[PDB]
């Protein structure tokens, strides 16, 4: 409260950690549904059904432009990239198979680099 504060966690290094966490993403070989924004003109459904698209080069263009207030609204845009997947693809597609182990592979990464 007033003047009655937590130590305070070192968050100095929080940018350079998400970055390289987000290059992990990037380069994975099962990155390749995510990479690019779902073109919303050539997928029927797209646009109606997933009220908040993310992808990762959102996600990188977001990170190098100072719009993450801190790591958590990063974690939340990485999540929802999933959550989207998940909204739409069938878990036994190719594209399914995909977000669901790239959620695995990132979920891992930032508990072992953060928690």
């Amino acid at each position: 409260s007033m003047s009655v504060k937590k130590p305070k966690r070192d968050d100095s290094k929080d940018l350079a950690l998400c970055s390289m966490i987000l290059t992990e993403m990037e380069t994975h070989e099962d990155a390749w549904p995510f990479l690019l924004p779902v073109n919303l003109k050539l997928v029927p459904g797209y646009k109606k059904v997933i009220k908040k698209p993310m992808d990762f080069s959102t996600i990188r263009e977001k990170l190098s432009s100072g719009q993450y207030p801190n790591l958590e609204t990063f974690a939340l845009d990485v999540r929802l990239v999933f959550d989207n997947c998940e909204t739409f693809n069938e878990d036994d597609s190719d594209i399914g198979r995909a977000g669901h182990n790239m959620r695995k592979y990132f979920e891992k990464k930032w508990t072992d680099t953060f928690k």
